[PDB]
């Protein structure tokens, strides 16, 4: 198998669109396994740091802003290369790159309201799992079906 | 509109068996509002309480047995009857008694192993949402269909 | 077979909510045919000769200001009981009292905002199609799958 | 759980429609356990053997026909009352009579062309699986979900 | 956000295949605007303008006289993009050529019979919307979730 | 047209995690109409033969062992270049690099776990067909959309 683990986040948008079932459907029937889960509205101390590596950039306060205008959906997922995979899942930063099957490909249309944030990388991922998630909110558990999803 | 809230949770067979992006999705797209959502393995107390009524049952310990073995989907949800509501829309206690079209009718087939609960009244909710939840944790925001969801 | 036709319409709150698509679908895949189809902001005076036999109600005034208030998809569709069945599809008028399964009580909560219409007899359907649709816009054709549709 | 079988066709209507899919993933997301499966163009003598019951009955030679006229999906599935349970996921007889959220509810018009056949009870269901298959075609394995389907 | 409009038509073969509702569904749950909508036979000289630039093609007459057999449905959608992404969501002319989670890559097979129309530019789909549509029949509305869609 | 003909078979890590109708669907909605369809435990034999080509690479040892360890869905589908398209619907041999969209992209995670096969030329196509299928169980018949999927 693989225990891997990513930070997945439903972006305010998501949630008002009334997007969040399906956007775990698609987590669930790939074989990822929830690892945790909370609906939180997250705050600009938070946000900034999560995307200080664009401190530097025209966008950051305005995304900052939308980022903090409404609840967000807070996902930790488990599996083989979840964080890359997840983010092919998810598609391109940019909707109107993004391919139909994708997330924001079938979902949403500008950048600045693409849905939903993907760990762009393990390092990444656990630096964020660890800023959004306290370690007694992660659940551990064995999927019923493991040994048909992993070799 | 209305801002009656109620408690539904997915017992560990839902999460097992890939129900919870599904079932989160019929309460989005019937015009019910997430407040809070929370993903965790619960206590034998935590349960004991919520299943006080049924002490004098000979089910009782099995059921809180079952309903400790694996993570819950803690789950508030809001609307105009949503208590009530929310019950069909789960359907009956016994599977074999919910009618297709509810989440036990469609999802599942043993009274033992219903994947899902829901508060039986708005006081049991309430009991139930402060029981399961804390204040912080519940959310509160507008949808942005919430004039098209309510005159 | 049968050349039976209902007049279905959906509401702006429908529109407004992203249930177009979902609502064709489901007389679609029922294996009725698609007669007429159009996309208008309704006149007044037509919501008014449509609604006209519920002037005496204290829920007209809101009522056809709401019907105004957005864009309607106005739909003819055909078969064996349209009007009876299309009815059921629907659910009861009252999202309250509509099962799931049904449109209204998959995707609605509250009478002010049940999403759609749909003719209460055949009587009342060609008085509605006569009045939403002109002659030239029912198209007549013939099912592919007709013959395993019908004896 | 439970080792209750049932015989469950799809018609050759249900075929030409393209529901094989669909009426098969209702099978599984239900929880019932797929023991047998095969695709074939039923023979008259088989189908009045099938039908034994109605050889009385106005339309059983249309019904027999009709049945020769394509290919049938014949299936044994399992579960607890899957017989029962099966029928209601079905609906009635008549596809007018059947409720939204059932099979022929969903997707059929007129008693001719009900699109599914499912066993009437269990001594009639196991019946239908001696007829149509050899017990050397059903399939015996453990659904990895098992422990949270039943109790 | 974007005013920018495309053309949009659901060939023959789309419509006997019962795929109106998926395809309004991808377009609507892709955050687009619907604008118009129509369904109609379209005559051989509306077909032979519609497609004009095509006038020198061996399969110029098979095409008009094919879209000319059944009914259509015209829509026209709004969004940033919309032409170019709309494009995208089709998939390629050639079926074979198209992607899974394209319309034409998931519902059809062969180039003659691939059920969608779109304008290939925005100049090319504001010469086909004039075509197919008064502007009268064109409505205005702004969608309840816009601010949720456009920054 | 076409009569081209591959094989698809569904292996028991998609049965046990209950996809069988998803893909099946999948099959059908593109317009490929079944042909073959059974359900079997395949002997050691049977697989050899099958899998004869990499007998010297080092998972063969395991991968028999997995594919005797439950039921497949054998399947046989015609249409225009079924084998090369089926393929594409499929995704990647390894799930990792298969697109969302894609059967393997959308559904499971490993290669030893990648939940399916089809044949990877019209040869391979019809000697895998000779080996699962009896002539006779391959049932021919026309799609009433026939002339809708096909010029
Ligand atoms: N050009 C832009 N304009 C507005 N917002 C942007 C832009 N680029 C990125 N963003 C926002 O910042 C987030 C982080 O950007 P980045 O880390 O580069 O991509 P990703 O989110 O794919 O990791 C994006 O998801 C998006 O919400
Ligand atoms: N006869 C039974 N056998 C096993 N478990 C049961 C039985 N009846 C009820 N339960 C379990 O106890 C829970 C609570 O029962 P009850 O409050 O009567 O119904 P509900 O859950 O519909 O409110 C059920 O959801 C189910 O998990
Ligand atoms: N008490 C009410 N308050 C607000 N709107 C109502 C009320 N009762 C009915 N309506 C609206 O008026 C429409 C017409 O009412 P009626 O003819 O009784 O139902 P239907 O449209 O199902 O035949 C309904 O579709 C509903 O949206
Ligand atoms: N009045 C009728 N006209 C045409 N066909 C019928 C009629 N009644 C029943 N049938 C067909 O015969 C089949 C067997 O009938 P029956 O055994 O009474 O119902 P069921 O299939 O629900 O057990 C039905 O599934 C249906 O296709
Ligand atoms: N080789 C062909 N054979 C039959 N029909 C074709 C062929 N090429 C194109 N067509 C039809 O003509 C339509 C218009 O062609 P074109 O404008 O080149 O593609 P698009 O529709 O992608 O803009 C296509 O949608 C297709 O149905
Ligand atoms: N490195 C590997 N480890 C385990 N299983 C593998 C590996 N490579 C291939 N397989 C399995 O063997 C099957 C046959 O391999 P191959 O013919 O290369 O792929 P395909 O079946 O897509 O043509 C694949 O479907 C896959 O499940």
């Amino acid at each position: 198998a693989n225990c891997e683990r990513t930070f997945i986040a439903i972006k305010p948008d998501g949630v008002q669109r009334g997007l969040v079932g399906e956007i775990i459907k698609r987590f669930e029937q790939k074989g990822f396994r929830l690892v945790g889960l909370k609906f939180m509205q997250a705050s600009e101390d938070l946000l900034k740091e999560h995307y200080v590596d664009l401190k530097d950039r025209p966008f950051f306060a305005g995304l900052v802003k939308y980022m903090h205008s409404g609840p967000v959906v807070a996902m930790v997922w488990e599996g083989l290369n979840v964080v890359k995979t997840g983010r092919v899942m998810l598609g391109e930063t940019n909707p109107a790159d993004s391919k139909p099957g994708t997330i924001r490909g079938d979902f949403c249309i500008q950048v600045g309201r693409n849905i939903i944030h993907g760990g762009d990388s393990v390092e990444s991922a656990e630096k964020e799992i660890g800023l959004w998630f306290h370690p007694e909110e992660l659940v551990d558990y064995t999927s019923c079906a493991q040994n048909w999803i992993y070799e």
